[PDB]
């Protein structure tokens, strides 16, 4: 039974140790710009009205997703992550489309993201939930982090 929700621990580090597995699943070997804790992260979102969502197979936490608004109809998809092992069912695309509903209930019409040019996988994805590409930028940060800038209309 694969389930969404709102994200509620099982246990008070569950959200740190999910995220630090997601982070050392690097196998193309990509620099990585570390990130408060995401439970810390989580608790500032929902406060500026955002909300963070959960899938489970059982009780295992397989993947994460947050909403932060952006104004009264934009919200930014963030913290998008799903356990590797689960891409090839499909499950990425399950717990984007409970969120999108959910965004949906919420009053917002557009959902923005922005991801990294190297992160193929990811951005096919997106294309694939039916986000278009509006813009890619080289963030100087120096550190140049190509960044791609998607949105979704939702109706
Ligand atoms: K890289
Ligand atoms: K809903």
């Amino acid at each position: 039974m694969v389930t969404i929700k709102v994200f509620s621990p099982k246990y008070p580090t569950e959200l740190e140790e999910f995220y630090a597995e997601r982070i050392a699943d690097n196998p193309l070997g990509f620099i990585q710009r570390l990130d408060p804790s995401i439970s810390g992260f989580v608790q500032k979102l929902r406060e500026h009205g955002g909300e963070f969502f959960e899938m489970r197979e059982g009780n295992k936490l397989i993947g994460i997703c947050g909403l932060n608004p952006i104004n009264q109809t934009e919200a930014e998809l963030c913290k998008f992550h799903i356990n590797s092992a689960y891409q090839s069912q499909g499950l990425g695309q399950k717990l984007y489309e409970s969120v999108e509903k959910y965004a949906f209930i919420k009053g917002y019409t557009k959902i923005s993201l922005h991801v990294s040019k190297s992160q193929i996988k990811a951005c096919n994805l997106y294309q694939k939930l039916g986000f278009v590409h509006i813009k890619e930028e080289d963030c100087v940060v120096t550190l140049i982090f190509p960044t791609l800038f998607m949105e979704k209309i939702l109706s």
